[PDB]
This record gives structure tokens, sequence and C-alpha cells, in this order.
């Protein structure tokens, strides 16, 4: 087995609408986050690239997801933590990497979003949390997936 990074991912889900960032340097939407750091907890990484990207705080993330990927041709797999908040301080704040835009619940940009969210978002938007692995062929093209509804992450 390979070994793995860590990363997180952020989804600010309100009752009627998601912030997504298009990434700009490219050209699909995403939650946020990065990698995680030496010596912070995983969910202090994911606040703390929540900020980093967006320019948003939150004292605090509940914990949804984990979702491992594996790209053909790479050494590692990218172990991401999926995380997500409800409740916001401050605005989005577009940066040369990014720029925030909110999205209605019924006009989920799945098109223009990594091919796997549209396995696992509707999963989260459901308050169902989920361990899931996708193996990819470049940026298009799954070659093999797993995903699960768990009780626990
Ligand atoms: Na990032
Ligand atoms: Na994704």
């Amino acid at each position: 087995m390979k070994a793995s990074r860590l990363y997180t991912l952020v989804l600010v889900l309100q009752p009627q609408r998601v912030l997504l960032g298009m990434k700009k340097r490219a050209g699909r939407w995403n939650g946020f986050g990065g990698k995680v750091q030496e010596g912070e907890t995983i969910e202090d990484g994911a606040r703390r690239e929540l900020q980093e990207e967006s320019g948003l705080t939150v004292d605090a993330l509940h914990k949804v997801g984990q979702i491992v990927f594996e790209f053909v041709g790479e050494p590692e797999l990218m172990d991401v933590h999926v995380f997500c908040t409800d409740s916001i301080q401050g605005t989005p704040v577009e940066s040369d990497e990014m720029r925030p835009c909110w999205f209605q619940l019924d006009q989920i940009p799945f098109k223009d979003m990594w091919p796997d969210d549209s396995y696992w978002f509707p999963l989260l938007l459901q308050k169902k949390k989920f361990h899931g692995y996708f193996k990819f062929q470049g940026q298009d093209t799954i070659l093999d997936y797993t995903l699960r509804e768990v009780d626990t992450v």
C-alpha cells in the first residue's frame, strides 16, 4: 500500500446554499482546504486552510467524511478529511488562486466540480457520513472507486 499525505476539505453548507471556491490558476469548484501541517490536529488544519483560502473563520467544524484519492502515476495517496459547518464568521474573500461563490442547493455545479463529488456530495447533503476511495487517471477519468455510508467517520 502506498503512503498517504493528509489533506482537509471544508464545505460551508447553509440551509439553502453552499459556498465553493473556483480554482483560478484549475477551473473547477471545490470546498476549501489543503495539506495538514506538522503539529496541528486535522480539525485545526481544516480551520486554518479555510481561513487562509477564503478568509472565513469558524471556531469549530463537524467531520462528515474521509476520501482517499489515488492518481495513476503518482506515488502517494491523498487522505482527505472532510468537514462541514453551517455557521459563519465574515465574508469570503477572493484571492489570486481562488474565487468564492455561493450556489443554491438546487444549482450545485456538479459538471464543474471534480467527478467524485457527484457521488459523495449527495450523502453530505442528507447528513450522512461517508468513507470513499477514488482512483483517477488524470483529472477526468475514474478507474475504480468505493463509497460507503458509515455511522462513525
Ligand atoms: Na489548497
Ligand atoms: Na473531489
